Parts: C-alpha cells; structure tokens; sequence
RNA sequence: GGAUACUAAAAUUGGAACGAUACAGAGUUCGCUCGUGAAGCGUUCCAUAUUUU
C-alpha cells in the first residue's frame, strides 16, 4: 500500500497520504487512521473469503427462500439482493468453515429451475477546465460574448438533464413504493436554471433521525446503483448525502428542506428576468471555483455566490433586481407560501413585472461588483437581501450573509478569517484588473485577454 | 441462463503540542557541521461549526 516517489518520498495508497520522508511514513503507519483502514480492509477481505455468488434462479422470487435454504449449511450472516438487474444474489456466510459446505454440492434448484453457485472473487479493496475554458472563450466578440459563451459551455447538456430527470423518477418510484403518496421534488443546481457540469442534485421528500436512517437504509439496500450513502443530522436541516455509480453523480436528499424548493424557484425566476443576471452569476461562480474559494467543507458554497450576486444587483442605484420586499409585494392569489415560522412569498410566473432600468453591459457590471465587494466591510456588516441593505442572525464572523427567505441561516458562517481575507484581497485584485485597460478589450493572437486571467488556473 | 454488495470513528476548519523538512547563507574528512522558520507533512487532544439550497 506504499509507493516510492522522488525526493526520497513515499505515498500510502490506503490513506492517499504523501510523505516527504521515512519517519513521517512510519508515524502514519503507527496512527489509528491507518490501523482502522487496515482493520476495515481485513474485515472486508474476510467477508469476501466467507461469501458466495448465486445466480440462475428464476425471476419473480425473493431472497428469503435463498436465506432459508442456505441456513441449512450453518450460520448465515447476510443475503444481498442484486440491484439494477435483480437477477442474482450474494450470500455472506457466518463462519468460514461452512463455506465449503456450500461448495460441497452444486445440484441447486428453486421453483423448478436450476441454479448456479460460485465462490466470490475478491475485488480489490478501495479506500473510502483551465484548458477548454480558455480555449472556447478567447475567440468571442467581447467580454460579454465571452461570458455568454461561458454560460453556453457550462450549461448542462440534454444528456445530463435527462439523466438527472431519470434519477429523480427512480427515486420517486422507490419512495412511492415505500411511502405511498409521497413526492420527490428535484432542486439544487437542477431547477434554478443555474446548472453547471458535475453539479449537486438535491431531492426534497414531501409527505427525528429515525427517518433519516430509514432513508439511508433504503438507499443502501434497495435503490439501484447508489453507493456512498452518509446520513448527516448535525446540520440545520438533516440531509443524506448519496452517490450514484452508473451516472457518476453525487447529491443530497432532504426531508424537511421545503424552503429550498421555493428558493430554487426564486433563483430560476431571477434568472429569467433578463439575459444578463445568468451570465453574471455563471462568471462569478466560475471565478470563485477557479481561485480556491468554492470547494468542500468550510468553503463558500455555490448558493452563497448567487445570493451575493442578487444582493449586489439589488444594491445598484438603478435596480437590476427589486429587493425581496418588492418581490413579496408582487405576489398574488395562491401565493401565500410560508414554512418554518416566517413568511416569504413571490410570484411563480415570469411575465408579470416591469423590466429593470439598467443598460450597463456585462463588463461594467462585473467591474462594479468587484469594486463594491472589495470595498465593503467584513467585520460587522450583515447583508440583508430582503431589505437590500447592510447593517436575524445566529452565528457570524468575518463574513456576514443571511438568506432572504430563511432568515436564520447565516450562509457566510462557513468561512474563517483567513479565507475571508483572501477573498477580499482577490476581490481587490479583480477590481484593479478590471479597471486596468488590458481586460477592457480584446487581444487576437494570444495574450489571455478578457476573463481568462480571472479564470486562469492560478495558485 | 445474465455483468461478483460500499458493513462503525464521513469529512474539513479554529486552537494546540511533539517528530521532521527548507538553507538562492558557508565549509567538509562526504559522516555531516552552525543557527533560524511552519512550505508541505505525520501522530494525538479540545470543538459556541459547517459541508443541502
Ligand atoms: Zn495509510
């Protein structure tokens, strides 16, 4: 599990850990993380050593008969049904000494048809951009054309959207089998029209930790092709993270996050107001993801980026987007939605309101956003999208930002002091670069013109 | 007949402690020598948190 690397280095593939010397590698091998990885790998290896693969039995029969039959050959640990095909099964025996008892006789039968039992071959244990981006943008007309082309490139293709729809339909079918009358609402980066390649799909279940564990068990056992299922109650809204293998996707399933559905609807409505907010949001999201400020864990999530863009568009002297106060005022009949204490309403249609009085191009908006976000205070200034100004929060530090619909979650509470300072410095750098003349106009035969330096693979 | 399941301590950040690596500085008998750091790391400990939109 150790591979040699130059400079006298080593790499543990069991933990994916690179060490520059020998004592560090030895200390890592002496730690509890590597020991636990070894123990879990050995447990999986032993289970594979005491398991068999059964196929050939006729369809429309359950694995209960298989378990009852195999119980005659000693203790049986588990029987796992096939997923996505439903044609075979994996029988994990209790004791190793009984495995050969399964291998003693191959004359198997179930419902008349004959079967086929084999030893389980042990699969090897597994431990649990910037080229095309600069390629397909630098031949556009101007920076606005660059941002429009970036939107076109980052937009999910028909294949990805249809695949996500298929996943949603499968989840709905399974959960309707388990919970009749339930609905699986897709949302996240799928219905808000701000869809990027390799985005997260969130699934709201419309009908404490027991339900979360039940959903996790459903995903682990019955739902096809889904591995990496992790329940997470330690959050404002408990969520099951799930990964899907055949699609190579990863997403989140929530039970009570009803506000996020209307949040995604509002994001889509804001995107449909005009053809400039969407390019601005896509460009700023790409810039954040290309400068080490949008990743996993304590880093600024994709939703906070769109929230900041909407707030900035609200704060302009010519109102690009009316604030959430006006949006709530624009609501009509059948639009009295309110969840979790407070009320937040907005129209569900697009052609109901007045177009904005802004005419600035995309480059001007980007430069103004960079200047404003660089100059703004980060110590104790909380941004209110509902009122569209600056000054109920729960926890905040060097970054203050709350939802305009969920007025209790400070979405900026996932950024520490150093990350906030780096963000402010990057904003100042982008602002001065936009003020500089090189960014303002085109270079034909290669200079990294326009948005490319902001989108370059920097450090 | 038709392709051999992702089972506990799932993660990162704030503070830490210890062990090493770096020398645009110099020498060497080729063993290293003098002193100074957090770049990458490893081990362990305490978490008014996040990682979903
Ligand atoms: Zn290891």
């Amino acid at each position: 599990d150790v591979e040699s690397l130059p400079r006298g280095g080593f790499r543990c593939s069991l933990c994916h850990v690179t060490t520059a010397n020998r004592p560090s590698l030895d200390a890592h091998l002496g730690g509890r993380k590597h020991r636990h990885l070894v123990e879990l790998r050995a447990a999986r290896k032993a289970q594979g050593l005491r398991s068999v693969f059964v196929s050939g039995f006729p369809r429309d029969v359950d694995s209960a008969q298989l378990s009852e039959y195999f119980l005659a050959f000693g203790p049986v640990a588990s029987v796992v049904m096939d997923k996505d095909k439903g044609v075979f099964a994996i029988v994990e025996m209790g004791d190793v000494g009984a495995r050969e008892a399964v291998l003693s006789q191959s004359q198997h039968s179930l419902g008349g048809h004959r079967l086929r039992v084999r030893p389980r071959e042990q699969k090897e244990f597994q431990s649990p951009d910037s080229h095309q981006l600069a390629k397909a943008l630098a031949e556009a007309a101007d920076v606005g054309a660059q941002m429009i082309k970036l939107v076109g490139l980052r937009e999910l293709s028909e294949a990805e959207r249809q695949l996500r729809s298929l996943v949603v339909a499968l989840m709905q079918e399974v959960f309707t089998e388990f919970f009749p009358g339930c609905v699986v609402h897709p949302f996240g980066s799928s219905i808000n029209s701000f869809d990027v390649h390799g985005c997260d799909l969130a699934l709201f279940l419309d009908l404490g930790a027991a339900m979360l564990e039940l959903v996790g068990s459903i995903l682990r056992g019955c739902v096809p092709g889904v591995y990496r299922v992790q329940t997470v109650p330690s959050a404002r809204r408990p969520v099951v993270k799930f990964a899907h293998r055949p699609s190579g996707l990863h997403g989140d399933v929530s039970l009570s996050n009803r506000l996020a559905l209307h949040n995604s609807r509002f994001l889509s409505l804001a995107s449909e107001l005009d053809g400039r907010v969407r390019p601005l949001v896509y460009t700023l999201r790409a810039w954040a993801q290309g400068r080490g400020l949008s990743g996993s864990g304590p880093l600024l999530s994709n939703y906070a980026l769109t929230l900041l863009v909407i707030y900035f568009l609200q704060t302009r002297d010519p109102p690009v987007l009316p604030t959430v106060s006006q949006l709530t005022q624009k609501a009509g009949e059948g639009e009295q939605v309110e969840v979790d204490g407070w009320d937040c309403s907005f129209p569900r249609d697009a052609s109901r309101l007045e177009p904005s009085i802004n005419v600035e191009p995309l480059s001007s908006l980007l430069a103004q956003f960079f200047s404003a976000v660089s100059s703004w205070d980060l110590r104790g200034s909380l941004l209110s999208l509902r009122e569209g100004q600056a000054l109920e929060g729960l926890r905040l530090g060097p970054l203050n930002l709350q939802d305009p619909f969920d007025l209790s979650h400070n979405v900026a509470a996932n950024v520490t002091s150093r990350v906030a300072g780096r963000l402010q410095n990057c904003c100042r750098a982008a602002a001065n670069y936009a003020r500089s003349l090189q960014y303002q106009r085109r270079s034909s035969r290669g200079r990294d013109w326009g948005l490319l330096p902001l989108l370059q693979p920097s450090s």
